[PDB]
C-alpha cells in the first residue's frame, strides 16, 4: 500500500529532523546570500582561521583534529537516527554494529554534501565557512582529505535532494546486508526493500519531472564507496609519519 510508504517516509523523515541538529534546508538558508539573521565567518587563510577562532569557538594538523571531533559528533547523531528505522533495534545486536560499522563513513559524506558549495563547507553548526581553496592549501598529507568530497558533493548536489528525500535514503544506507560479517542477511533484506519502496515513491512523488532520479541516487552510492576506501588510505598515511596524532576510539574501530 502506498499509503504504507507515505506513514514511512514521515517516520523517519520525523526521526531525522530529531537527530539531526544541522539539516540541508537549514544549511542552503545560510549558505545563499538569504539572511542577516546569521551569515558564517568564512575562514579562506591563517588569519582569518584566527580571528575565527574567536567570532566562532598547527593549523593542518588541528583543523584534522576539528574534523575527527565532529565525525564523532556525527556518528553519534547517525546512530540515534538508526535506531529510529523501523526493525533495527530488533536485528541481532553484531549486525547492528556491523550495519553502523560500513554505513556510517557513507552517510557522513552523504550528509556533508548539504553543507557544501562548490567554494566550501559549513562548519561549527553553520556559524563557519571554511573555504575549499583554504583546505587544498594545507600542509601536503592533509591538503587532499577534502577535496574528494567538494568533489562528490558538487555532483550529488545536482540531484537536487532535500531533507524528506535525504532521511530515506541514508535508512536506504543503513541497513544494505552486503556488508562484511552480517550474521542475518535476509532480515537486513526485507528491511531495506521496505525502504528502496518508500525511497522510489518519495522520489516520485517530491520530484515528479525527475526522470530515474530513483536510479541516479542509488549510483551515486558507488560515488560514496570510494571516497572511503581513499579517505582509510589516506589515514594510514597520516598515522605512520605523525606518530603522536591520535585518533578516536570510536572512529578508530569503523575502520578495520
Ligand atoms: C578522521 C577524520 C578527519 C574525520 C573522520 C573521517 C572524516 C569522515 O569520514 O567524516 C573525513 C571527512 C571529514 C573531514 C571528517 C570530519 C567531519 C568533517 C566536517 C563535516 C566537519 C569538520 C570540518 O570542519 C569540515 C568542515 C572540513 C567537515 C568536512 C568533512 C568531514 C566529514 C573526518
Amino acid at each position: 500500500e502506498s499509503a504504507d510508504l507515505r506513514a514511512l517516509a514521515k517516520h523517519l523523515y520525523d526521526s531525522y529532523i530529531k537527530s539531526f541538529p544541522l539539516t540541508k534546508a537549514k544549511a542552503r538558508a545560510i549558505l545563499t546570500g538569504k539572511t542577516t539573521d546569521k551569515s558564517p565567518f568564512v575562514i579562506y587563510d591563517m588569519n582569518s582561521l584566527m580571528m575565527g577562532e574567536d567570532k566562532i569557538k598547527e593549523v593542518a594538523i588541528r583543523i584534522f583534529q576539528g574534523c575527527q571531533f565532529r565525525s564523532v559528533e556525527a556518528v553519534q547523531e547517525i546512530t540515534e537516527y538508526a535506531k529510529s528505522i523501523p526493525g533495527f533495534v530488533n536485528l541481532d545486536l553484531n549486525d547492528q554494529v556491523t550495519l553502523l560499522k560500513y554505513g556510517v563513513h557513507e552517510i557522513i559524506y552523504t550528509m556533508l554534501a548539504s553543507l557544501m558549495n562548490k567554494d566550501g563547507v559549513l562548519i561549527s553548526e553553520g556559524q563557519g565557512f571554511m573555504t575549499r581553496e583554504f583546505l587544498k592549501s594545507l600542509r601536503k598529507p592533509f591538503g587532499d582529505f577534502m577535496e574528494p568530497k567538494f568533489e562528490f558533493a558538487v555532483k550529488f548536489n545536482a540531484l537536487e535532494l532535500d531533507d524528506s528525500d535525504l532521511a530515506i535514503f541514508i535508512a536506504v544506507i543503513i541497513l544494505s546486508g552486503d556488508r562484511p560479517g552480517l550474521l542475518n542477511v535476509k532480515p537486513i533484506e526485507d528491511i531495506q526493500d521496505n525502504l528502496l519502496q518508500a525511497l522510489e515513491l518519495q522520489l516520485k512523488l517530491n520530484h515528479p519531472e525527475s526522470s530515474q532520479l530513483f536510479a541516479k541516487l542509488l549510483q551515486k552510492m558507488t560515488d560514496l564507496r570510494q571516497i572511503v576506501t581513499e579517505h582509510v588510505q589516506l589515514l594510514q598515511v597520516i598515522k605512520k609519519t605523525e606518530t603522536d596524532m591520535s585518533l578516536h576510539p570510536l572512529l578508530q574501530e569503523i575502520y578495520k
